[PDB]
């Protein structure tokens, strides 16, 4: 019971992925295994505490051993070292032990995973009581802290994140709240005539997300309520200066840039039936605006998101928009069916169906686990069936599977079916 100062996380991960590009580019296939050692240290002295977690990975190929990876001077190696988290924490600001201030590289996380779920350098203030939850923090990436990555993602470079939220429990297990997030770019874009690589930035933006959120045990997998729900509306405002480019002799040259106001809208609705103590089923609809006058309605998430939550009502967390498609709520429309089952804390299982549309036929969608160009004039992105099965021993064995059936929007020459699967075996000392 003595508060544990250190431990080690072991994970054997094998991943099957075929094919990310829908057979348009050479290779790009995964069918590889790896191990991921994560030692962690923790100290606590009254109101003060400190924590470090490192990461050692060795794999047969650049497989994904971390759902919070920065997606890829930016070519990762099959094996690498990494400092995932390092932070100091003070909790003596108030007598509420749910209140604390955390400084360093830390796990920023909100329940839906659509606003922030990542490890990033930040100073975050958390205030979590029964009646009132409030968070405030500032974050920015200065490095990946890994032996195989030299540079930041262009989007992370010189981007500062400020964010805050406040919510109350107006009814037992019913939460209403507001959430704000601001992303500011201090970087520069390539001047006209300049060669632009893959690590130059697409744009520089001053973006602000204004969110309403109503939840009723939306991500509480032990809900005593027969019905759980999540509902959120988010307004994205600000401006973007997008870099315009042109190709001269198989190399892209900067041609200028255009400024433009962003006035987008994002909605995510969900209802989960608690049929009995084991079986649960539910429905979701999430829409990210896209297109509009000069792209003004192109919604986009914060860049810190993971879009992974326990929306299926299980202890295991599932990607909100498919483990294969991994859609970002951007120019995106999603209808989601899911059934889930769980036996105490020994097992949980989830079967999730998705269908994806575009909002605008000439506008690309946000990030995804699919690297295939979209046909102009076509909304039908495709369908996806997911299956997550987990057995908890601390330790756990988990299969995450996504089967993506591309729609008409991907067109000729593309594979009729793409899958991404994982078998995660985790052990805690
Ligand atoms: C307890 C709830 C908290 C308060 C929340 C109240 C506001 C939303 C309530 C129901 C929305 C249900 C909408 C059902 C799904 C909509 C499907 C849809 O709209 O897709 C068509 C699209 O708009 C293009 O045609
Ligand atoms: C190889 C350098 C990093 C490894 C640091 C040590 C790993 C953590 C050791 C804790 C082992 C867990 N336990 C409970 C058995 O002590
Ligand atoms: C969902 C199951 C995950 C499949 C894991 C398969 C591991 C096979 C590892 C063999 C590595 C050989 N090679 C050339 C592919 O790196
Ligand atoms: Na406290």
């Amino acid at each position: 019971e003595a508060p544990k100062n250190f431990g080690l996380d072991v994970k054997i991960t094998g991943e099957s992925e075929n094919d990310r590009d829908l057979g348009t580019a050479p290779g790009g296939t995964l069918n590889d295994i790896g191990i991921d050692l994560r030692p962690w240290a923790f100290g606590q002295w009254g109101d003060w505490s400190a924590y470090f977690m490192g990461q050692a990975v060795a794999a047969t190929d650049t497989i994904e051993t971390d759902t919070l990876q920065s997606d890829t001077g930016r070519e990762p190696d099959k094996s690498y070292l990494a400092a995932r988290e390092f932070w100091v924490d003070y909790a003596g600001l108030t007598a509420y032990p749910g209140e604390h201030l955390r400084f360093g590289r830390q796990r920023l996380r909100e329940d839906s995973g659509q606003w922030q779920d990542t490890n990033i350098e930040a100073l975050n203030w958390s205030f979590e009581t029964t009646l009132l939850n409030a968070h405030a923090g500032v974050a920015q990436r200065f490095s990946e802290y890994r032996t195989d990555l030299d540079e930041l993602a262009p989007e992370d470079k010189d981007r500062t994140h400020v964010f805050g939220d406040i919510s109350t429990q107006w009814a037992p297990h019913h939460r209403i709240g507001v959430r704000i997030h601001h992303a500011d770019d201090s970087g520069h874009l390539r001047r006209p005539g300049e060669e632009v690589d893959n690590l130059d930035k697409t744009y520089t933006g001053q973006l602000t997300w204004l969110g309403i959120e109503a939840t009723g045990d939306a991500y509480n997998y032990r809900s005593s309520m027969p019905l759980n729900y999540w509902a959120s509306a988010t307004w994205l405002t600000g401006d973007r200066d997008n870099l315009t480019t042109t190709t001269v002799d198989d190399r892209r040259i900067a041609t200028g840039k255009q400024s433009g106001d962003v006035n987008a809208f994002g909605v995510d609705l969900g209802l989960r039936w608690n049929i009995d103590e084991q079986w649960k089923a539910g429905v979701g609809y999430a829409r990210g605006s896209g297109g509009g006058k000069d792209g003004e309605e192109q919604f986009q998430q914060t860049g810190l998101e993971s879009n992974r939550s326990n929306f299926t009502g299980t202890r295991s967390r599932v990607h909100r928009f498919g483990e294969a498609f991994r859609g970002e709520l951007s120019n995106l429309q999603a209808a989601t069916l899911f059934g889930s089952w769980q036996l105490r804390e020994d097992y949980d299982a989830s079967l999730v169906y998705h269908k994806f549309w575009r909002v605008d036929d000439d506008s690309d969608i946000g990030t995804s686990g699919i690297n295939a160009a979209l046909q102009p004039g076509e909304k039908d992105i495709g369908q996806e069936l997911d299956l997550v099965v987990t057995k908890y021993f601390s330790a756990l064995i988990r299969f995450r599977g996504g089967l993506f059936k591309p729609g008409d929007a991907y067109g000729p020459g593309t594979d009729s079916t793409m899958h991404r699967a994982f078998v995660d075996f985790i052990w805690r000392f």
